[PDB]
């Protein structure tokens, strides 16, 4: 009779459709808790994320709504695709939670970064991240907040990006969670204005960490983080400074000057499989790509198309996956009641 059932999953109550069985916790985040499950209807394993009262505040609401909308605008093997969306609640008045269902993956990219990976695996993960970012850019979506915790992989080395990044407008959270900012581009750190290659910096940060096994640009907030960028890469050129707002420009120019380390110093041969001649050349190509991605000035940073054509990446190139047909737009402040209805009607398509 009742098409739903409830189970306790570490404090959280998961009320799901009876087709989803044997729920087990797999992940946590600000926006929701994630379970693995067996889908008896599709006869396959799935991941179920629970969004609890996503209309409770502006931050959760914009993100929940934006991502329910954008998932219908996108169709690419390297981007999250939903198998199902549902709410156990019967009316708008009763509405509390949203459950999102996707293919069950095997790991988060944080786990993969901790491993020693050959150049075949690393170049393939990067190629897929670039394909996913290319597809998002073609659909008018510049991410600006790509990070490993929002990227998932399968044992076969296949990869998917799980989110759509930053709102095209903007904020406060009572939740004790902290937003990971270490992969953000200088144009985001310094509130500059950006183009598609803002996402290249984030790929560079991920690639760098895969090699170094340490976050490249850590820090308590943007102050410490900027210090890390300039100490390693060196103070940017005068041409860069001109594009900064006058107040951020003053702070940036009055920071201590740094020459910055060269890329062989930043990423020595020790960090690379560089035993065979094949590995020696791939190590040289990997460092070359990193030197083109970790570039402070976006005017001098490599583009998505040029990174895809890079010798380190182009061995995976296939036209069927580099280009997919790219096909209304919300940018408004709303009350709890407004967001609850906007979300509910997206859920009830
Ligand atoms: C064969 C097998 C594999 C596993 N998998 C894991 O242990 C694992 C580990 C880390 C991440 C993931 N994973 C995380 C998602 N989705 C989301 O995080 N977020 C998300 C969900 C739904 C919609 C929108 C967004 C997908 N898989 C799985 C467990 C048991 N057996």
């Amino acid at each position: 009779d009742n098409q739903f059932y409830s189970v306790e999953v570490g404090d959280s109550t998961f009320t799901v459709l009876k087709r989803y069985q044997n729920l087990k916790p797999i992940g946590s985040g600000a926006q929701g808790i994630v379970c693995a499950a067996y889908d008896a209807v599709l006869d396959r394993n799935v991941a179920i994320k629970k969004l609890s009262r996503p209309f409770q505040n502006q931050t959760h609401a914009k993100r929940a709504y934006r991502e329910l909308v954008l998932m219908k605008c996108v169709n690419h093997k390297n981007i999250i695709s939903l198998l199902n969306v549902f709410t156990p609640q019967k009316t708008l008045e009763e509405f509390q939670d949203v459950y999102l269902v996707m293919e069950l993956m095997d790991a988060n990219l944080c786990q993969v970064i901790q491993m020693e990976l050959d150049h075949e695996r690393m170049s393939y993960l990067l190629y897929q991240m670039l394909c996913g970012i290319k597809h998002l850019h073609s659909a008018g979506i510049i991410h600006r907040d790509l990070k490993p915790s929002n990227i998932v992989v399968k044992s076969d080395c296949t990869l998917k990006i799980l989110d759509f990044g930053l709102a095209r407008t903007a904020s406060f959270m009572m939740t004790p969670y902290v937003v990971t900012r270490y992969y953000r581009a200088p144009e985001v750190i310094l509130g500059m204005g950006y183009k598609e290659n803002v996402d290249i910096w984030s790929v560079g940060c991920i690639m760098g960490e895969m090699v170094r096994h340490k976050i490249l640009f850590p820090g308590r907030d943007y102050i410490d983080q900027w210090n890390k960028v300039i100490e390693q890469l060196g103070t940017p050129c005068p041409e860069f400074m001109k594009k900064l707002q006058p107040t951020v420009r003053n702070y940036v120019e009055n920071r201590p000057k740094y020459a910055g380390l060269t890329f062989p110093k930043l990423f020595p041969d020790s960090l690379f499989p560089a035993d065979s001649e094949h590995n020696k050349l791939k190590a040289s190509q990997a460092r070359d790509l990193l030197s083109k991605m970790l570039v402070i000035d976006p005017a001098k940073r490599i583009s998505v198309d040029d990174a895809l054509q890079h010798p380190y990446i182009n061995v995976w190139y296939d036209p069927a996956e580099v280009e997919a047909p790219p096909p209304q737009l919300d940018e408004r402040e709303h009350t709890i009641e407004e967001w609850k209805e906007l979300i509910y009607k997206e859920v009830m398509n």
